């Protein structure tokens, strides 16, 4: 947890107001944008669910801010990619569709590289991790297959932390970390401002990111507030 990424979750062009409802992703961007925010997450849910698409409200707020934005939701084929590289998102997410379509992903990989994260859902059943897939697999086999296919990049959910305080899965965390050369972002399940700070702790092992959505909205703690005390550990 270098590096912290608030969630937007955009439908029907809306998101969640950070208040003190909805309004436009772009003046969400820009509240998020104001407290230090130098990457914003971006899940277009529309995309994600087949109801529509908010590609063009994306490429919106990439023409109006000069902010990374990692875009996710729907990716699954090479039209979607597409449309979501369209966008002008610094970077996409591929989630389900990895797994199930292991040559077009090593496909993309290979035209794409750092542009493109392999977003990997977990759930722990009879003491083994299997990918949360649509089932996918292993998890350790599917990563040791992904690493060899140059993945830049994971986002890895425990299935379960959604929930939000028990705690991000730090043991497997830190397992996935050492199984790969690939950065790992953190996602899921983000309690408390020590939450963040027991990832950031990892950094050095390739644990450099957090994706964060109802911690922050719920007003468990501010996003300067983070930013700060994760400066705090970096010296």
């Amino acid at each position: 947890t270098f590096t912290i990424l608030p969630a937007v979750d955009v439908v029907n062009g809306q998101a969640v107001r950070l208040d003190q409802s909805y309004g436009t992703p772009l003046e969400s961007a820009l509240r998020w944008q104001e407290q230090g925010a130098e990457w914003l997450h971006f899940v277009d849910l529309d995309a994600a669910f087949n109801r529509g698409s908010n590609h063009e409200l994306m490429a919106e707020i990439t023409r109006q801010l000069d902010i990374k934005v990692e875009l996710t939701g729907g990716i699954r084929d090479d039209a979607s990619l597409e449309r979501a590289l369209a966008t002008g998102a610094t970077r996409v997410n591929i989630g389900t569709a990895a797994l199930e379509k292991p040559e077009w992903i090593a496909d993309v990989i290979r035209r794409h590289g750092e542009k493109i994260a392999v977003d990997i859902a977990v759930r722990l059943e009879n003491g083994e991790w299997r990918t949360k897939g649509n089932d996918g697999g292993d998890l350790w086999e599917v990563l040791e297959r992904l690493d060899s296919q140059g993945c830049s990049r994971f986002v890895v959910t425990d299935v379960s932390k959604d929930g939000t305080l028990t705690g991000p899965n730090v043991d497997l965390l830190r397992d996935v970390a050492a199984a790969t050369d690939a950065p790992i972002v953190a996602s899921g399940g983000i309690s408390t401002l020590e939450d963040v700070l027991g990832l950031a702790k990892y950094q050095d092992e390739g644990i450099d990111s957090v994706i964060i959505g109802k911690a922050l909205y719920e007003h468990r703690f501010t996003l300067a507030e983070a930013l700060e005390a994760v400066e705090k550990l970096g010296k």
